[PDB]
């Protein structure tokens, strides 16, 4: 019963204390206002945040690093397209993805572990 | 759609900030260890404690106030029946009921909005 919860406390954490941490990484801690600026989600079509992430890890969104990693790159991609490949704002999402690799690759060992007692519960759980 | 996690999260703090603070609530805050007392799982067919239920809760197996007070009031009467009618134990363990359903009423015009939107 233990392990999602615990696997989605240390995603929240990473988010929180590693991402969020990242110097002037603000413009990506909130989904970009639709109401103000329109232009961006005629552009974007799957706008991506890290709250909007934070949230999904509340709801246990994510049993394990594969789908989190997607939504992480596109907070990335999207930079990519809306910002230009040099830009300011984009190597700051660089930075951001990179920290997130980082400590997932510092906790490799652990979750996996978690990713495996995920899966298997759920296998056991659903034949029952 | 954050209702869920939402209720849920109203729920933890009772537990943490008005059950597990009434006064010498500490023995209901986890589950009695098997291995050192067998008595009690042979006596008591559906333990229940504090701890638990916050698992469950970080789980969101509460959707509304009803099966969460089912297994509130489980940790009373499991106290009764094991400790008797007027034990201290089960004293303070009516003391956790009753913080319970007093700091749900404050809030209940809240939380039936959350679990009618839950339901939805
Ligand atoms: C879409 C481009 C890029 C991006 O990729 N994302 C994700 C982004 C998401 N959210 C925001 N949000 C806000 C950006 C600026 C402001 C703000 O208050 N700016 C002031 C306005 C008055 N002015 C005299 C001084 C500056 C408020 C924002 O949200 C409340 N900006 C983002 N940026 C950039 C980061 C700074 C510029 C735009
Ligand atoms: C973006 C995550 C999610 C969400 O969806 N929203 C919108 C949200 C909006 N507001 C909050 N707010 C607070 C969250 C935690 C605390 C807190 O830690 N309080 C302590 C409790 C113990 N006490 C001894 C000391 C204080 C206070 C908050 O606001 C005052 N949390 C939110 N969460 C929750 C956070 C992760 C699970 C869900
Ligand atoms: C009978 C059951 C009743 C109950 O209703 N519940 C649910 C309960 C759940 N858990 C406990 N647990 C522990 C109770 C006492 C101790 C402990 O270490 N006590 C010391 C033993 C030796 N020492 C020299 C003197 C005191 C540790 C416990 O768990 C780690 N006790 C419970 N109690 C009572 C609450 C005080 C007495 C027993
Ligand atoms: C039934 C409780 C449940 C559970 O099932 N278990 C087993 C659990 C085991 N251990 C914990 N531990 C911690 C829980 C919160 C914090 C914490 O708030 N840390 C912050 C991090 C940022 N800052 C640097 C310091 C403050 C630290 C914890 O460990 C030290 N929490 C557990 N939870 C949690 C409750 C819902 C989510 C998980």
């Amino acid at each position: 019963d233990d392990d999602q919860v615990a696997f989605s406390f240390i995603l929240d954490n990473i988010v929180t204390q590693k991402m969020m941490a990242v110097p002037d990484s603000w413009p990506f801690h909130h989904p970009v206002n639709k109401k103000f600026v329109p232009d961006y989600y005629k552009v974007i079509v799957n706008p991506m945040d890290l709250e909007t992430i934070r949230k999904n890890i509340s709801k246990h969104k994510y049993q394990s690093r594969e789908s989190f990693l997607d939504d992480v790159n596109l907070i990335l991609a999207n930079s990519v397209k809306y910002n230009g490949p040099e830009s300011q704002y984009t190597k700051t999402a660089q930075e951001i993805v990179n920290v997130c690799y980082q400590t997932l690759t510092e906790y490799d060992e652990h979750l996996t572990q978690l990713e495996k007692d995920i899966c298997t519960a759920k296998e056991a759980a659903l034949e029952e």
